[PDB]
C-alpha cells in the first residue's frame, strides 16, 4: 500500500521521535520526503540513518530556525525547486517544558511558544504560499503537551481550524494532530500512522479540525 | 491495500448511504462484512446489489430492531456463531427529523433518540459483550446531525468517551465519527473511509474520542 | 441582592438537592418560584419546608411526569395561569446509573435517556411555547454525569448549543450547567449559585452555551 | 449588591472596553480595583474619567510591558504593597489583527501571541506568586478572537484549564473568559458583569474551564 504516493512531502522534526518515524513511514508509502530539523548536524544523521534504511530513496534535509519565518520559507522554497511543489506539510517540531508553572521562567516559556506556536505558524503560513494556486495540498499541525501544567496545545488546535475554514476554498485541508504521551504509552509509529491517513486521499473529508491520538 | 484484512465487521444501517459505501470499502480491503439493516426487505435489496459488486463475497444480513437490546444481541451472535467473532462493530445507522424544534413531536423525538442514542448504546453494548475477553476489537459509533435544530450527535461523541475510558484495560478501541451534511457537501464514501482507517491497525493509538467529517 | 427579582421561575427536580438549594436561593433573590418533582407527596414534603423557611412566600409545586410532553406542557400551562408568563426553566431533574455499563439493563439505560434527555427537551420545549412572543426568557438545561462510564451529559450539551443558536432571534438564552459530583466535592448550592447568575440579567450576553462547575 | 466586596483587583487592559467597564462594575460592587494599561498616558486618561465617576473611590493604575514578567512582578508588588493582597487578577488585556492570516507579518503575528498569550501568562504566573499561601484567589484569563482567521483565543483556554487544575489544591480559581464580538454585538458591560460573577463567592465552584459569552 502506497497511501501517499508521490506526495511531496516535509516533516518538521524530523530528526527524532515522531518526526522519524513519519519520515519511514511516508518514505515506505511513496512520499518525495524532506525533513527539516534543529541543525544540520542532527539533520545528517538522521539522512544517514535514513539512507541505511532506504539505500536508494533521495531524501533531503535543512535546519531553517522555525521561529523565522523568513529561513522557513527559503527552506520551503528549495524543497518546491527540486519537486516543482509541496503536498504536504506536517508541523511536527514541539519541545516540552522542564519545569512546572512556578518554575518556568519567562525565557523557557517564550522558547516554547516560539517553537510550538510560531514554528507551526510559520510552517502553515509558508506552505500556504506555497500551495495557494494548486487547488490541492494538505497541512497538518501537531498540538504537542505543554509539559508546563497545556496553552501551546490549543493554540495549534485553534491555528487549526481557523485557518482550515478560511482556505477551505482553496481546497487545502489543514488538520491537527493532539497526540498523548509518547515513548521517547503510545509508540511513535501510532502518530506517524494517524499522519499518514490524515495526508493521504482516505481524509479528503477531514479539515478544520484536530484528531487526539492518546491510547 | 487490505487495511482491514479479515476483519469480521457488522456496519449497521448498512443498506443505504454511508453504511453501503463502508460494506463495500470494507469487502474492497479484506473484511469479512455483515450488514444490518431496518427491514429484511432493504436488507436483502442490499445484499443483492453487493453480490452484483463481489459476486464471490459472503455477506450476511440481518434486521434486528436496534432499539431492542435483545434482539440486537441475537443478530450480533449469529455473526459470531458464523465466523467465531466480532472484529469490528460499525454504529452507523442514523435518521433525522423532519421537522424544526417547535414543531418537532414527541413521538419523532423519541424515535431519533431510540436510534441515534438506544441504538448506538445497544450496538456497542452488545459488541462489547462478545468481545470482552478477546483483548482486541474496535466499536465506532456515529454521532449524525440531529435535524432538529444537535443532542442525539452529542450524546453518542459522551458515549464514545465515556466507553472508551472504561474499557480501555480490555484492548476494545471505542471511536466515534462525527459526519457533516452528507450526499445522499461529502460524498458517502468520505465518511465510509474514515471507518475504514479508524477499525484499521493505523488506528491503534485512536480511542475515547469522536473524530469529525466535515468538507 | 435580588438578582432574579419577579423573575416567574421552574425548578424541575426541585424537592432535593441542586433543585431544593435553588429553590431558596431563587426565593432569597425575589423570585417567583414553582418547582416540578418526581411526585406529589415529594412535593409536599418539600414545600412544607420551604415553609419552614419563608413562611409568607407562596411557591407552587407540580409532579408532572416529565417523560410526558403533554404532562410538562399541562404543569407549564398552570404557572402561566397564576402569574401571567414563565421568565426561567431549570430543567434540573437528572438521575444517575446504580450500575456501569456492562451490567446497566436496557430498563435502566431507557429510564436514564427518559429522564436526562427527554425530560430536559420536554421542559425546554413547554417553556419555548410559552415563552416565544414575549422576546424574554431563559431556558438553563443541566447536563449531568450518567453514572455509566457520559452519554446523556453531552446530549443536553448538544441540545443547548442547537436550540440556543436557533432561538436566538426570540432573544430567549439558552444556557447549560453540567456539574461535577456534587454532595447530596461540591455543595448543591454551589451549583445552584450559578443557576442563579445564569439567570439573571447579569448573564444576558450568554447563550447557546454550557457552564461546567467541578471545584 | 456588592459582589466583589472589599476584593484587591487588578484589571489588564482596564484603561479602555471591556476592561475599563469592567472597572467601574468592580467598583460599584465593592472592590479595591487597580488597573493595568497600555501606556501611563492612557492609564491617567482612565483615572481621570473614573474620578468623574468616583470621586471618592481610590483607584492605583500602572503600565507594565505585559511581555514583561518582571514588569508585571513589580507593579503586581505595588499594589500588593497598597493593599497587603492580591484577590483578583483579571488578564484582560488582548488585540485582534489587521490583516487575515495570508497578508499578517511575522511582527504583526509574534506582537498578537506576545499580548494575548504570553502576557496573560505573565499576569496569570505574577498573581500566583502573590496569592500561592493565601489559601484564596482568582484568576481569570480573557481569551480573545485572534482576528487572524483563533489560535491566542484556544491557547489561553488550554493555559486557564491546565493552571487551573495544576493549583486546584491552593484554592486558587483559574477560569477563562472567550467573549465574541464586542461594541467597541455584544456591549463591554455584558463581558465585564461575567468577571463580576467570576471573581465573586458565587463562582465558588467554577474553575479550570473557560466561558463562552457570545449574544
Ligand atoms: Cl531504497
Ligand atoms: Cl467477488
Ligand atoms: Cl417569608
Ligand atoms: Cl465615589
Amino acid at each position: 500500500m502506497n497511501l501517499v504516493q508521490d506526495k511531496v512531502t516535509i516533516i518538521t522534526g524530523g530528526t527524532r521521535g515522531i518526526g522519524f518515524a513519519a519520515a519511514k513511514i511516508f518514505i515506505d508509502n511513496g512520499a518525495k520526503v524532506s525533513i527539516f530539523g534543529e541543525t544540520q548536524e542532527e539533520v545528517d544523521t538522521a539522512l544517514a540513518q535514513l539512507k541505511e534504511l532506504y539505500p536508494e530513496e533521495e531524501v533531503l534535509g535543512f535546519a531553517p530556525d522555525l521561529t523565522s519565518r523568513d529561513a522557513v520559507m527559503a527552506a520551503v522554497g528549495q524543497v518546491a525547486q527540486k519537486y516543482g511543489r509541496l503536498d504536504v506539510m506536517i508541523n511536527n517540531a514541539g519541545i516540552t517544558s522542564n519545569n512546572v508553572f512556578s518554575r518556568v521562567s519567562e525565557e523557557e516559556f517564550k522558547h516554547i511558544m516560539d517553537i510550538n506556536v510560531t514554528g507551526v505558524f510559520n510552517g502553515a503560513w509558508c506552505a500556504y504560499q506555497c500551495m495557494k494556486d494548486a487547488k490541492k495540498g494538505v497541512i497538518i499541525n501537531t498540538a504537542s503537551v505543554t509539559g508546563i501544567f497545556p496553552a501551546s496545545k490549543a493554540s495549534v488546535i485553534g491555528l487549526t481550524h481557523g485557518l482550515g475554514r478560511e482556505i477551505i476554498r482553496k481546497n487545502i485541508r489543514v488538520v491537527g494532530v493532539a497526540p498523548g504521551v509518547v515513548n521517547t504509552m503510545l509508540e511513535p509509529e501510532e502518530i506517524a500512522n494517524v499522519y499518514l491517513f490524515l495526508a493521504s486521499d482516505l481524509a479528503s473529508g477531514i479539515t478544520a479540525t484536530t484528531v487526539s491520538v492518546d491510547g
